[PDB]
């Protein structure tokens, strides 16, 4: 049978371009998704007009809560529900937004969304997907600009860190079972929907290689290579895929 | 008159030696407990001794919850109080215990990435925005980077101090606030710790086979908070002995 | 029309299985060694049984020394002159032994270790870069380069000092479509005579199955970072390790 | 009697600095210089005059050469000829200009010239010290912006990344003697006497801390904490003294 995957945030953007790289590579994949049910849907359907029973949704908020822990469990359980089976795991799911220290939502609020999606979620998925439990792997999107961050993001840089530490403690901790742990770290991929194009060209003339941004597709490539045959060492290391943004000093 | 610190966890262990330190060099200080009153008191009256009314006692827990931001603003507001100022604030608290991937979980959430990260980042808020050498300390981990089995609830809270500290000391350096960490690796040893599991660690130190004193420790966060680091911001001191070097 | 790959210290171990590699990949291969003569003409041969004339060896010494540029243009040039064309320079081979602080001179410690790990590896670099789709240099690294053995000060200043290239080329190229990256071995191939209860002490330390890692794997990553999965990537260390530089003492 | 520091291109700016400020704490000094035999004279001069016969000089050149270890040896040596002891080595000497990859020196000199002292002379110094031998330690001048170097400084950045090296290596290996070792890595301080005004102010305004390099002295203040009774369980460590510039994006 074919492997399975569960990518999260998988309805648009990188999250869609990774879901389908695994799909053509040969992957059934769960779509996680949180409110883009039309993309969401719209996407198994194509992936399944393709190869039938290939691709399932599946709805949760990744905001940190005393249930989090079941909802992670779900995604999990969907996985096993669907394909009988659960190989891969991608972390891709993230909010982002400014939390400025010098000061409409509740701090405990922008608290729970930026820690939640981008730490605590992938810790209890993580614990799921292990728990549940050939090429094992879980691929975590993290920053490579995380040591260099955007003023004012205090919270979302947390909760990047804190999924560093995640990568290497659970690549520690499930080498035993098996379970490679590694991370895709881009710089300046698929801007926002929201920034005008003015400042878009400003991020893309800060990259040295080719003064654009990655594209989705390149951000899965790393993902792929993680996932493969051709990663069976590797655990614990986080690619940068940033066409040398990090390298460039202020 | 006399600059004024804050110190999380004050009442015993490293943050102790921190807030006598502090002390010494002539600070005025907040010693925040959570459950050490008696010790955290204890403090406050030998130091009181010392100097008359340069110690006080602040309780909070530091636990993630919908009162947190109203802890955190609690502990820098009883500095202003009891002073009238806030010169340096030390994010020494901290809870340390294994989270295996294979308490409910959402309560060892709360602990681990509440204490380590969360209630800093409230902290650090609430004395900013009531703002001369002002300057804050993490107490951070050398060994985030080769962490201790089982402990990634932790490791991901110490990590994310990592990314606060280098967060706020780019954000805050217009205002002049100092944003630094230190990070020991092994210092005073876990009580709970048996007596060889200790003496397992401390073989490991290159630097004379031991743990660091509190006092060590503490020797690292005065030189941050001092005029002699006026130029330091976003940095981290290990202070391990070299523990961090030592391959496998 | 096939690409063509430069990898320093081919005939053996890791950089041999990265020729081949590359030559299953449809490149033409320069071989280069220094000792290893016999060694080296067999993989051209092999090589070039599986697809004439796709193979050619280049014989250098990349030990520090006035000559020691004239060397690294040399085996560039070997490239352009076998092949018409040079996409891809592997900086594999290396000098490894202890040099303590407290029967070669230090001087020719300095020499070896420097230069092969870190002063050839520029100059190759820098030939290279003056000599020009989908170019691209890899270096091989250390993943245990801020853990270092005991008394191996030379070498870890060596191999710093490759990292410190890695991200000053990546930088300094991408303007010519030139991406830099490394691999980071932990423990890969062990000498053949490091007796197996010595080899077993450093196996059982690696995580991930309690293994070195095969000169193949080490060789995928390269592969990896030379393709067009790769194109967006420079500046980029992987560690192929098995998660050893996790593990603390 | 008192200790008695090495301190390497200690004629000028940055290393006069720390030479000042080691011998105000109450060492006895080895002013190293190669060229600057004027301005090495002058400050040796001045400590003496505050405490007679607290300071000398030692010329050498720190380029790599077959030499270079026996000229290493000779600054240990004069230390030793002069005070009996000898408890700090400061590696501050440093050479530093641009070394691009694509087009008067041969990249034979750069590389003696750049590899020699930034890294070959502080390995070499370090183990003449350590073969000689309280309070024993190693201060080395790294640079904060190693992994965001200058576009074609990379033969400097080689030398810089090779002392991070040596500075782990050297803590690890030396730790059973009681010699500490750490470094101090300015981001921007006292600028090339050779840099324009207008280049100056550029960097100038790219520092959060202030919008200003650092002075020499904030720079020697972290060495004199380094070699101090209170960083006696540090060794291993490098500590940024760059008013935040590292953390700063492109
Ligand atoms: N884009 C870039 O330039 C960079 C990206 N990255 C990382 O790469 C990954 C992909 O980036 P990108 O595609 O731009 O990500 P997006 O900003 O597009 O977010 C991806 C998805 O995250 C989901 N998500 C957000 N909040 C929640 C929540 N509370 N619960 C559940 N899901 C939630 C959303 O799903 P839905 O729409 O279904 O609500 C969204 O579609 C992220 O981890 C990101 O941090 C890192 C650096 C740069
Ligand atoms: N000890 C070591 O070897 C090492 C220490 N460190 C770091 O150094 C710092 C000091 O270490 P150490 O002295 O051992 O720390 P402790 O484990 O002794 O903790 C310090 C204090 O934190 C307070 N604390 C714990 N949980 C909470 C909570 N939920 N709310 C409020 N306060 C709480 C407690 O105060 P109370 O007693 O009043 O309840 C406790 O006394 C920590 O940040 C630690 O992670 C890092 C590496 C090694
Ligand atoms: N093996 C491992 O576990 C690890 C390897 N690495 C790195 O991976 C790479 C490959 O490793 P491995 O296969 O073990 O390497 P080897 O020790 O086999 O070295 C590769 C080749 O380097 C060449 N070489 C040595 N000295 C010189 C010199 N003075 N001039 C020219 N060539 C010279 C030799 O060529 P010849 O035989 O022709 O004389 C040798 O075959 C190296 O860069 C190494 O540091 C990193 C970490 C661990
Ligand atoms: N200034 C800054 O902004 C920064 C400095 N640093 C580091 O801090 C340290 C001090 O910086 P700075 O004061 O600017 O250094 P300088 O550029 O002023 O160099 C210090 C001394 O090094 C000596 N030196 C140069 N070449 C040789 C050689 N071949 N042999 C022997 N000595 C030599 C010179 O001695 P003489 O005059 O006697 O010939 C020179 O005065 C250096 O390691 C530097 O890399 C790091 C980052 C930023
Ligand atoms: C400004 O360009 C960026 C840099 C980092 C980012 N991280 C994310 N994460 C996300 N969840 N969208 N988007 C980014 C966009
Ligand atoms: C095993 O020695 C350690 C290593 C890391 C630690 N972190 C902490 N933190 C704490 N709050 N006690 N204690 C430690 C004790
Ligand atoms: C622990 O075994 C090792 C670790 C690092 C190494 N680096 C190298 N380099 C080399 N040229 N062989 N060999 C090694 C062997
Ligand atoms: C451009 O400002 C800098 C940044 C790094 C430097 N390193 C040095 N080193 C030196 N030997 N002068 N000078 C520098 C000047």
């Amino acid at each position: 049978e074919a492997p399975a995957a569960v990518v999260t945030g998988a309805a648009k953007r990188i999250g869609r371009a990774i879901a389908v790289k695994l799909h053509q590579t040969g992957y059934r994949v769960v779509i996680h998704y949180h409110n883009s049910a039309e993309a969401a849907v719209s996407l198994a359907d194509e992936l399944n007009k393709e190869r039938s029973n290939t691709a399932v949704v599946c709805q949760a908020d990744l905001t940190n809560s005393n249930v989090l822990p079941a909802s992670c469990e779900e995604i999990i359980n969907s996985c096993f529900r669907a394909f009988g089976r659960c190989d891969v795991l991608v972390n891709n799911a993230s909010a982002f937004y400014p939390t400025p220290l010098v000061q409409g939502k509740t701090v405990e609020t922008q608290v729970a969304e930026l820690i939640g999606t981008n730490a605590i979620a992938p810790f209890l998925l993580t614990m799921s997907f292990a728990q549940r439990q050939s090429n094992l792997s879980i691929v975590n999107l993290c920053d490579a600009m995380v040591d260099q961050p955007c003023m004012a993001f205090s919270l979302y840089n947390m909760g990047k860190h804190a999924l560093v530490g995640l990568t290497q403690s659970a690549a520690l901790e499930l080498a035993p079972y098996g379970i490679r742990v590694n991370g895709v770290a881009p710089g300046v991929s698929l801007l926002p929907v929201a920034m005008g194009e003015e400042e878009k060209d400003k991020w893309r003339r800060k990259v040295p290689l080719g003064r654009r941004e990655a594209s989705a597709e390149q951000i899965a490539d790393a993902v792929i290579f993680l996932v493969s045959g051709s990663a069976q060492y590797i655990t614990g290391s986080i690619i940068k895929v940033d066409g040398g943004l990090s390298l460039v000093h202020a």
